[PDB]
């Protein structure tokens, strides 16, 4: 990550862009596994092996409350969604596949956001 991602405080204008990025991911066809916290009745061992769970509804709550102070912190929570999924599930599972697709989409949208901050 470059300097302004790490170092620049998020302004109110930045927050309007973060809301747009988040809603784009929530609307993606492959986002279904990640919209809400993992249901323990689906996977009784999940919360014993994943130390720091994350999901898009938790990120929405955090955006609304202005939890994030730097872009790096927002990127770190999003990356945790995908890394948790690739650690828990095998590489041939549809869950793992969805993480691959949605992370690529996030990177496209994140590049767009970064370009819009400065010029
Ligand atoms: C992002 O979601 C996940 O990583 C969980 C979601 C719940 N899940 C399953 O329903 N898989 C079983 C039934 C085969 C255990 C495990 C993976």
């Amino acid at each position: 990550e470059d300097a302004m991602t790490v170092l620049t405080p998020l302004t109110e204008k930045d927050y309007e862009g973060l809301k747009r990025v988040l809603r784009s991911l929530q609307a993606h066809k492959m986002a279904w596994p990640f919209l809400e916290p993992v249901d323990p009745n689906d996977a009784p061992d999940y919360y014993g092996v994943i130390k720091e769970p994350m999901d898009l509804a938790t990120m929405e709550e955090r955006v609304q409350r202005r939890y994030y102070e730097k872009l790096t912190e927002f990127v770190a929570d999003m990356t945790k969604i995908f890394d948790n999924c690739r650690y828990y599930n095998p590489s041939d599972s549809p869950f793992y596949q969805c993480a691959e697709v949605l992370e690529s989409f996030f990177v496209q949208k994140l590049k767009g956001f970064k370009a819009s901050r400065s010029h």
